[PDB]
């Protein structure tokens, strides 16, 4: 199974470490914006930057730059096939030392990733919008 | 990114003999998945990184600046309206200048990237010892 596109990644607001957020607040449409997120969604396993990890139980947003609950609207490719997905995820991007962390949401599997990741991560993430 | 690369099944190589005409002169093969995943990720970015620059085609590039120069046939699995379709491409390449740039340019176009340190040093790993 290998990402082959994102259509959109839907953000909410992070209010829960148990619970995918209904607090919606914006959506990524930007092309660069998705094909950077996929690049590392696709390299989580295989990436000397990225790292998975046990989920950081007592992790807080108030210590990173970014903190949401998103949805990428992914297409992947299976047995020569294209499937429609998505993913439910925890995004902390930006610690005080340049980490970030994914957490799949409903599962302890989550990965921290290095500063050139974060640094991408926050070019992804900024000035999320409402179309308000 | 209508068009989407999957996969990649070989990439492959040969001599570099001319910016005109896709070389028939074979030095080898490709096949690595480390190599061929990360020559996948360069052709799935060349117009959303910034590592890489669509440029005009360049009118006074010499071979011999190069590490490595080769014309190659990345042999590929591509998505595209829900299906997945077999391809490839006919490339030149010019890796590693005394500037660390390198340089793909779509053969029988006017189609070119410049593409910066990182994405060369990538690049020489992909094509070193090719046999």
């Amino acid at each position: 199974m290998e990402i082959s596109s994102l259509s959109s990644i839907d953000v909410f607001k992070f209010n829960s470490f148990s619970k995918f957020s209904n607090d919606k607040i914006g959506v990524i449409y930007d092309e660069e914006k998705l094909s950077k997120f996929k690049v590392i969604m696709n390299s989580l396993d295989t990436s000397e930057g990225i790292k998975k990890i046990e989920v950081p139980k007592d992790a807080n947003i108030e210590s990173f730059k970014y903190s949401y609950h998103i949805q990428p609207n992914l297409k992947y490719v299976e047995d020569n096939n294209v499937y429609d997905g998505y993913f439910l995820l925890y995004i902390l991007v930006g610690d005080s030392e340049g980490k970030s962390y994914i957490i799949f949401s409903g599962t302890e599997l989550s990965y921290v990733l290095d500063k050139n990741n974060t640094n991408i991560l926050k070019e992804i993430f900024l000035n999320v919008k409402k179309q308000q």
